[PDB]
């Protein structure tokens, strides 16, 4: 792909944070804490998973980012509408507002209603989003591949502006306690 030239700098929203979450000075990492990190509530924190929002909001144009997906076992990553459901237990699809694909238990799946099997023979260390608001589209570009495509979801309703979405996944494994980075430009 030629989608670099994009590139936007994106930083984490403290506020949205389920409260587990320890992200770093610099609004770049996020990771899994082993309890409560001892902030207060809000109505815009994700209370059942381990998410958070980039700050930026999107409502034209393109739009590029690289996330590292180093050593992790589970995550979440893509867009979503600024005004997703926070609260409770939900499903991550389109008509829910969110644009997405994760890693789960030794496979790939795009977030689609029911999911789709993604095809990957590189196991991706860095994950590539692209975003083109006006043709409505959401792309991955496995970073690790030479930038080999992924999953694109087209035909896309954003219905509202986008942010940036992250899930670090949980760790009852021991084996997924690796932060989510978003890499320089
Ligand atoms: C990826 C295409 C898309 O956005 N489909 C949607 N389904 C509904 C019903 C809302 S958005």
């Amino acid at each position: 792909h030629h989608h670099h030239h994009h590139m936007v700098h994106i930083t984490l929203d403290r506020n949205t944070a389920n409260s587990w979450l320890i992200i770093s000075k610099d609004r770049r990492q996020v990771r899994m804490g082993d309890t409560h990190q001892n902030v207060s509530d809000n109505k815009e924190r994700f209370s059942n998973y381990p998410m958070v929002l980039g700050a930026q909001r999107f409502s034209s144009g393109k739009m590029y980012w690289e996330v590292d997906v180093t050593q992790k076992e589970a995550w979440d990553l893509g867009v979503c509408r600024d005004s997703v459901q926070r609260k409770g237990q939900f499903s991550l699809s389109p008509e829910n507002g969110f644009w997405t694909i994760w890693l789960w238990q030794d496979s790939y799946e795009a977030g689609t209603s029911p999911q789709t099997t993604l095809h990957i023979q590189v196991p991706p260390c860095q994950i590539g989003i692209f975003v083109d608001y006006e043709a409505g589209v959401v792309s991955f570009y496995n970073i690790t591949d030479h930038g080999s495509l992924i999953y694109t979801f087209s035909e896309c309703v954003f219905a509202g502006p986008l942010r940036p979405f992250f899930n670090v996944g949980f760790n009852y494994s021991g084996g997924n306690a690796a932060p989510l980075k978003l890499c320089p430009l």
